[PDB]
């Protein structure tokens, strides 16, 4: 599913993401926007290390979910990577929360550092009623 901007903002809010571990909803929107264009079925293979990024937040198979084909990978969110390709983002949100409970928090995603950090992200939630 490809979410429309405000549709996703309210969906994330309902899921408890607004201010989760100090991360504003606007930051999560900026992350999903740059990672997948709000697309839950997006996938990106990384030929260099044999891992794959899954779903709306492009969560990597090396450390977060199990796809059974990534060498010596672990599964910190304890989910099948398939769970990250659902139209319903509840599991992807639970996993994204798991990711930010680590030392780097939101900085775990390089795309967030490149396109969201120290930037005006207000735009992402404007007019969405969140």
């Amino acid at each position: 599913k490809v979410f429309e901007r405000c549709e996703l903002a309210r969906t994330l809010k309902r899921l408890g993401m607004d201010g989760y571990r100090g991360i504003s909803l606007a930051n999560w929107m900026c992350l999903a926007k740059w990672e997948s264009g709000y697309n839950t079925r997006a996938t990106n293979y990384n030929a260099g290390d044999r891992s794959t990024d899954y779903g709306i937040f492009q969560i990597n198979s090396r450390y977060w979910c199990n796809d059974g084909k990534t060498p010596g990978a672990v599964n910190a969110c304890h989910l099948s990577c398939s769970a990250l390709l659902q139209d319903n983002i509840a599991d992807a949100v639970a996993c994204a929360k798991r990711v930010v409970r680590d030392p780097q928090a939101i900085r775990a995603w390089v795309a967030w550092r490149n396109r969201c950090q120290n930037r005006d992200v207000r735009q992402y939630v404007q007019g969405c009623g969140v």
